[PDB]
C-alpha cells in the first residue's frame, strides 16, 4: 500500500504552486491580449488626421 | 503432583508484569495512532492559504 502511495498519489504542495502559478499566468495573459487588441486604434487617429 | 506443577502452571509475577506492560503499549499506540491520523490536515491548511 505505502508503495502504491509512492506511484499513483500526488504531492499537494506542488500541486498548489502550480495551480497558482498557471492561473497567474492566465490572468496576465488576459490582460496582455486585451493590450494588444488596443493596439491597433492608432490607424483611427492615422484616418482622422 | 509437584512436577506437574513445574510444568503446567504459571508464574503470577511475570504474568501481572506483562498484563501492565501489554495494557501501556496498548494506550500508547491508540495515542500514536490519533497523532498520526491528525497529522495530515496541514493538507487542507495548504488549500486553504
Amino acid at each position: 500500500s505505502e508503495a502504491q502511495s509512492r506511484i499513483q498519489d500526488a504531492d499537494y504542495a506542488t500541486e498548489v504552486s502550480n495551480m497558482s502559478k498557471a492561473q497567474i499566468i492566465q490572468q496576465a495573459g488576459n490582460s496582455v491580449l486585451a493590450k494588444a487588441n488596443q493596439v491597433p486604434q492608432q490607424v483611427l487617429s492615422l484616418l482622422q488626421g
